[PDB]
């Protein structure tokens, strides 16, 4: 039983609330299979190694991602960089749970209400096909997605967002309760209900993708699935959003791995993890891609629409996509459960890491923290539940746009570029080879090294100065958001983007020596700096620094 609990340990810890949610609009987004270039590349060249170098971090320093940068004491500002956009993506994580609760508490009806047109939410354009460049709107589960959901029709814009919503604000706070009784014990809720939070997902993709293939349309959205157009592949907009999901399904750059990690055994097995995780998101992706455009080419079909228009390309997608693909199959409130249910589960697991890591990351920083476990756990899931509030308005989803768009993008590119910069140029990439080797009973690769010091960062700088050089206007499917709303994002980016020279300013300026002894004690391990009086610092060598 023990080989069918690692496998599923396993196979949980792969599946990720992005996975699911995130995915499907970048891809519909992007053209679909030629979105897959710039994502198999990146995985495999900056994925792998970053998630693999984040593990061994953790586990054998035992820190969170603030203090785990003991080892280079320039770079905790790197650290509180990934806390900050942690923080950042849980405000409007916690809003898809909440969709997604209340979508389930919608599905417990034999007349689930996303069918047929006539509901008090329905506008005079609803369009049923059963009864009768811009994008189409006007079907009955988009409308429900739309009016009796979000009450989107009731929002002018950015500028005019609202109230919030009473059904959204009571699925809001279940969902921040929940948590929070989750989380004001103990780090440990793992092999305890991981049987359905694991399986669930895969039985979900499996029956869809068996089904949407036996779909009327379901041939054309195939088709325009694997036909790539080579040409969006010089846009660097694919490229972006490839990286961007990529740091956001496996879990780097928010500083969930390295307080994960601290966690594991010493001698647990990281390559192997890398290796399994990566190799079962890339299969998932590739999968789950196939379910989407079918279900999208079946809506092109039944809707009389080009396969461009069905759909909005926004955070809704999988709420306008599953409701349509649930319709189709028998017993459909059964299966509505079912989906519902998955969605939940799956997002209030995931988000219980993404606050577990800001959660450990601030309380080994300061011990107070560490012996108040309840009473910091109240403050960071309140606050999230207000900034949260922000994103259950009328227009609420034009700040979850917002924030969707600006929080992790660049911000996240620069903080995982910095830990590699820190880490395999400063600290020592054969450092941490040893390292691995105490741990791990064997040495990193030669193909590990190289990835960690040179193919990695490179890469990561491209993309970094590409989204920063070529960046497009903020819009949602018809919808300019005015120039203040890009200067409000890249404020918001600039802020978790900001901390590291901030720190590094400070850490120069509260230590006490001459110039040299100040960068001496800035780029050596804390438990090192009693060589700094002996002048002997490895880093100011050219060998420390040709290695590879
Ligand atoms: O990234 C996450 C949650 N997450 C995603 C992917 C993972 C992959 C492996 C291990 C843990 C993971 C956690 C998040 C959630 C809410 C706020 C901020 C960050
Ligand atoms: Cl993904």
């Amino acid at each position: 039983g023990k080989k069918i609990d690692f496998l599923l340990s396993v196979v949980g810890f792969a599946v990720d609330l992005a996975n699911v949610w995130r995915f499907p609009y970048l891809c519909y987004k992007n053209g679909g299979g030629a979105f897959l270039i710039p994502y198999t590349l990146f995985l495999i060249i900056a994925g792998m190694p970053l998630f693999y170098m984040e593990l061994a971090l953790g586990q054998y320093n035992r820190e969170g991602a603030a203090t785990v940068w003991k080892i280079c004491p320039f770079f905790k500002g790197v650290g509180y960089a990934v806390i900050l956009i942690a923080l950042y993506v849980g405000f409007y994580y916690n809003v898809i749970i909440a969709w997604s609760l209340y979508y389930l508490f919608s599905s417990f009806t034999l007349n689930l209400p996303w069918t047929d047109c006539g509901h008090t939410w329905n506008s005079p354009n609803c369009t049923d096909p059963k009864l009768l460049y811009s994008k189409y709107k006007f079907t009955p589960a988009a409308e429900f997605y739309e009016r009796g959901v979000l009450h989107l029709h009731e929002s002018s814009g950015i500028h005019d967002i609202g109230l919030p919503q009473w059904q959204l604000l009571l699925c809001l706070m279940v969902v921040v309760i929940v948590l929070y009784f989750s989380l004001w014990k103990g780090v440990k809720t793992s092999g305890k209900v991981v049987w359905i939070t694991a399986t669930l997902p895969y039985f979900v993709l499996f029956v869809l993708l068996v089904h949407g293939v036996t779909l009327p349309g379901a041939s054309n959205g195939i088709n325009a699935y694997l036909h790539i157009d080579f040409y969006r592949l010089k846009e660097a907009t694919v490229w972006i959003d490839a990286a961007t999901q990529i740091f956001f399904s496996l879990g780097a750059g928010f500083g969930v791995l390295i307080a994960f990690a601290s966690y594991n055994k010493f001698d647990n097995n990281c390559y192997r993890d890398a290796l399994l995780t990566s190799s079962i998101n890339c299969i998932t992706s590739f999968v789950s891609g196939f379910a989407i455009f079918s279900i999208l080419g079946y809506m092109a079909h039944e809707h009389k629409v080009n396969i461009e228009d069905v759909a909005t390309e926004g955070a809704g997608l999988v709420f306008i996509l599953y409701p349509e693909a649930i319709s189709t199959l028998s017993g459909s409130t059964f299966w509505a459960v079912v989906f519902f249910v998955m969605l939940l589960a799956l997002g209030l697991d995931s988000s219980m890491g993404g606050m577990e890591a800001v959660i450990t990351g601030l309380a080994d920083d300061f011990q107070v923290l560490k012996r108040h476990r309840k009473l910091f756990t109240f403050g960071v899931t309140f606050s999230t539940f207000l900034l949260a509030l922000f994103c259950i308005t009328k227009g609420g989803i034009y700040v979850l746009t917002l924030l969707d768009t600006f929080a992790a993008g660049t911000s996240i590119l620069f903080a995982v570029l910095m830990e590699a910069i820190g880490v395999s140029w400063f600290y020592g990439v054969d450092r941490f080879s040893n390292d691995i080797q105490q741990m791990m009973g064997f040495r990193p690769g030669l193909y590990w090294r190289l990835c960690w010091k040179f193919v990695s960062p490179a890469f990561l700088l491209f993309v970094v100065v590409v989204s920063i050089i070529n960046f497009k206007p903020l819009t949602y499917d018809d919808y300019i958001f005015p120039p203040w709303a890009n200067w409000v994002g890249w404020g918001i980016a600039l802020s978790s983007m900001v901390l590291v020279p901030i720190y590094v300013i400070y850490k120069f300026l509260s230590t006490q020596g001459s110039l040299w002894e100040r960068l001496a004690y800035g780029i050596t391990p804390e438990n090192e700096h009693h060589l700094v009086a002996q002048r002997d610092i490895r880093q100011f060598q050219l060998q420390h620094w040709l290695a590879i």
